[PDB]
């Protein structure tokens, strides 16, 4: 039907978005839910936490985190280290592949690309008979620069590895601050695998949608990862369900930020201490919009649960120990 022009074919929904239709398809109309959200207006006060990692005292910005890290499963940063001329290197190559002409990004389907770590793909939904999201992707699984060479599109391969190589030093940080309460003083070489064991980045694109209340950029969910980091564009849409009031929050996309928000299995590690939380993405009527997330994993073997470290003072265990790769599957 559609789906041959957008999937099939792959032009994906930018494509057809570049095509003028001022109405939406069906295979997009999202849930009733969905759409209530998306008509819910907001607190006028209610914000997540912002922190300044360039603050000298390291330890209040240790306990910044998790105070964020706890009760939000949000928090931002603005001073992290990664300077700002590789963030918008990144979010250009971002727009200069979605840009590039039909034929050359049909290459990197999963039936065209000759690596399954690399993939453009088009219209997600997780189950059969459900919604699809209003979004076009570049999923970019790591596994080295040997196979970036080989298999990443030329257009956007260094600034992509650039972005990795910058962020992944901010990362360690964050975690080195993150066992504070964890009572982990150090990242050792078990855990970095149970943390950063794997990287995988996706370069979204969010072209403009006729009806942007009957779809979404993506549905109600929580990151499985370990943790993700997300660089926005200047328009942004990330949209956050609060554990205070309840309510749904509109992330504001600041000056040079990225934001950071928490997965299940760091939720899992912590025994429940960190949260994972719902959030979803906007779907937007007038501009189009790009999003580059790192999602930092354990390896796909490695075996997460709650830490040891955790569970030594006499505090029972809410998880069992299980395998990533058979939970994400
Ligand atoms: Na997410």
């Amino acid at each position: 039907e559609v789906t041959d022009f957008v999937v099939y074919k792959g032009n994906g929904v930018k494509g057809l978005s570049e095509t003028g239709i001022k109405a939406l398809p069906e295979q997009y109309i999202q849930p009733l839910e969905e759409r209530l959200i998306n008509k819910f207006v907001n607190e006028t006060d209610e914000a997540i936490p912002v922190i300044d990692m360039s603050n000298p005292d390291e330890d209040r910005v240790a306990e910044a985190v998790c105070d964020a890290a706890e009760k939000w499963g949000f928090f931002q940063v603005i001073n992290h280290g990664v300077p700002l001329e590789v963030l918008d290197d990144v979010k250009a190559a971002t727009h200069k592949f979605f840009n590039l002409p039909v034929e050359e990004k049909r290459k990197f389907t999963k039936e065209n690309s000759l690596s399954t770590t690399v993939r453009f793909g088009t219209s997600f939904s997780p189950l059969a008979e459900q919604a699809l999201e209003w979004k076009d992707y570049l999923s970019l699984f790591f596994v080295s620069e040997a196979e970036a060479e080989q298999f990443w599109p030329d257009i956007c391969r260094n600034e992509t590895l650039e972005y990795i190589n910058k962020s992944k030093k901010m990362v360690r940080r964050l975690l080195e601050y993150l066992g504070k309460n964890l009572n982990v003083k150090e990242l050792d070489e078990t855990k970095e695998s149970l943390f950063m064991g794997s990287i995988r980045v996706n370069l979204n694109y969010y072209p403009i949608c006729p009806n942007p209340d009957l779809t979404v950029g993506v549905g109600r969910h929580s990151d499985v990862s370990s943790l993700t980091i997300l660089l926005q564009d200047q328009i942004g849409g990330l949209h956050v369900r609060s554990l205070a009031s309840g309510n749904w929050v509109h992330v504001p996309p600041v000056a040079g930020s990225f934001v950071i928000n928490i997965g299940d299995a760091m939720q899992i590690m912590s025994n429940g201490l960190y949260k994972s939380v719902e959030h979803r993405v906007l779907a937007n009527g007038y501009n189009n919009r790009i999003s580059v997330p790192i999602f930092v994993n354990p390896k796909p073997e490695s075996v997460i649960g709650p830490l040891p470290e955790v569970i030594a003072n006499g505090e029972e265990p809410i998880y069992r120990d299980v395998l990533y790769s058979d939970y994400v599957k």
